């Protein structure tokens, strides 16, 4: 699962191929349905596809992404750093759906839970700008 | 019974937000009750959610299957002469064509459903959404 | 064929001025021809037009996807060694950054394209425009 998740992350963020990464996360989630990384990054794929493909640009894709984050919060709450990650992911979900009010709330939640990421200062300034 | 089984399937799709669990609960209802409008209409809803949420479901075949389930629903509703259920099928058609960005056809089914007396508290929200997509 | 399909997609975006129709058409070309530079470059143009014309598309994710399509285009162009197509992708980058008001980065890509021998009849109009925003 560790190697399979690494190959899927590389497809989404390095290769910048969300359709390939989506398939890879679906396969992981077939075997491991409560895997937080697969649930969190499948939502990331769906958010990228919504904003990059006509056939994916529908409320159903965004609803599915939010529901995957909801399922991850359930599992994470059921790991303080992992419970912090989902909150940062909820922030990325709303910074993209233009709701900066809700995004600021999740950004604070993630930071207060001790979420560490080298992109956090770049996100703070972007959130400060919007 | 079918009433309870339909309630469990609706809860799987809209409350639990698990369209794969709901889809097969609806298949089971359609095995015993092939002409059940709720099972036909909401199996198509499952397929629409799966299309937009799973790679292996993101295919024209999935959307074609959803349309064919709505086709079967219109046949049943029209066969009975249930104006109420015909309006509902026509509204579900509008929703299908709205999500596949065919706003021209969706507007036609929206008018059909409204003219058949379809009542839904979400109709003003849909009316404004369709007016925004159709004004561009 | 791909040549006719690309022509219909270009007409949908620039003549018909329907970027959502053109987007679908470019996605279809990219399904069969993933490394087609014209489909890659103009799918990014669609996404750029949608960003600036639709509330539901006005997101950083849309601009990120457009930039990533231009990135994929530079990979393909550089993979072949096509100086012409490398120059074109750099001009397309200048437009991307010019439109998102990052004139510092746009000036860099405009020079890169001109130095790669990019030929376009609109270059003096752009040269005069970029000089106004950068002055």
């Amino acid at each position: 699962v560790e190697k399979d998740l690494k190959t899927a992350y590389k497809a989404l963020y390095d290769e910048k191929e969300p359709l390939k990464a989506l398939h890879l996360y679906d396969e992981i989630l077939k075997g491991s349905p409560t895997n937080l990384t697969a649930l969190i990054f499948k939502a990331a794929c769906l958010e990228k596809l919504y904003f990059g493909f006509s056939d994916w640009h529908s409320d159903a894709t965004m609803e599915n992404a939010k529901e995957l984050l909801d399922k991850a919060l359930m599992t994470a709450e059921g790991d303080r750093s992992k419970i912090g990650l989902v909150n940062f992911r909820y922030f990325v979900h709303f910074f993209n759906i233009k709701d900066y009010e809700l995004a600021q709330s999740y950004f604070k939640k993630a930071k207060n839970l001790g979420y560490v990421d080298d992109t956090l200062p770049l996100w703070e300034d972007r959130l400060e700008t919007k």
